[PDB]
């Protein structure tokens, strides 16, 4: 799963395009999760990724069986972070460092990806997920992503020469992907895949660490707008 392919996948003409949001059902037959032990201990959590199972859909082929920690303080977005690490070439960037300043107070956010193609095109995406198997909350996850970004991004937008801004949110479930990236069903039904696994194993974390589940919700809260 590449970063600069998925990016090649919209076009915006001028100004600023949000595309067009499309819903991917969870349809493949599903191999069951890898075996998951998970420790929690002060250095962070450990998990032992057992192997994927074998199915005619092959799903499981970007999971790395073995041992991997995370620090415990990252712990609570565990979901976010094993579901799209194959797509987060993280540099963490901000917008000033591609957009004018504009002193709005929006100059230092940081989506999951800002990308400029070779044409010109300036594609920012925003990866979430969401525990609601209720496409509402597939649809609040997509709506919140939009709402935080759109304004800046508009306001930056309308103060530049031939801006073409392509706005992407890819929302992960375990049941659908919403997305206006267009995907391969292939791809979107490993984002599912790797959203079960980053569940059952932040599920067992959370079992050990309660503690967590209040970081992730304050985090996301702040993440509304900041």
């Amino acid at each position: 799963m590449n970063l600069e392919v998925l990016c090649g996948r919209i076009n915006v003409e001028n100004g600023l395009s949000l595309g067009e949001p499309g819903l991917y059902d969870q349809i493949y037959d599903r191999p069951g999760l890898p075996d998951l032990d998970v420790t929690v201990d002060a250095t962070g959590v450990t998990v032992d990724i057992g192997a994927v199972p074998d199915s005619a859909s092959q799903l499981g082929s970007s999971i790395n069986a073995g041992l991997i920690t995370i620090q415990l303080s990252e712990a609570y977005k565990i979901n976010h972070d094993f579901t799209f690490s194959g797509l987060s070439k993280t540099t963490d960037r901000r917008l000033s460092e591609v957009f004018p300043i504009t002193h709005d107070g929006s100059d230092g956010m940081t989506p999951d990806v800002i990308h400029t193609r070779l044409d010109g095109t300036i594609v920012v995406v925003e990866f979430s997920t969401t525990r609601s198997h209720n496409i509402g909350g597939l649809e609040a996850a997509y709506r919140t992503k939009i709402e935080k970004y759109r304004d800046p991004i508009s306001r930056r937008v309308d103060i530049m020469e031939n801006p073409r801004v392509f706005f992407g949110v890819i929302v992960v479930s375990s049941g659908g992907v919403l997305s206006n990236m267009p995907l391969t069903q292939d791809e979107a039904e490993e984002l599912m895949y790797r959203f079960c696994i980053a569940n059952e194993i932040y599920t067992k974390a959370r079992s050990m660490d309660a503690d967590i589940e209040l970081q992730k919700s304050e985090e996301e809260l702040e993440a509304i707008s900041r």
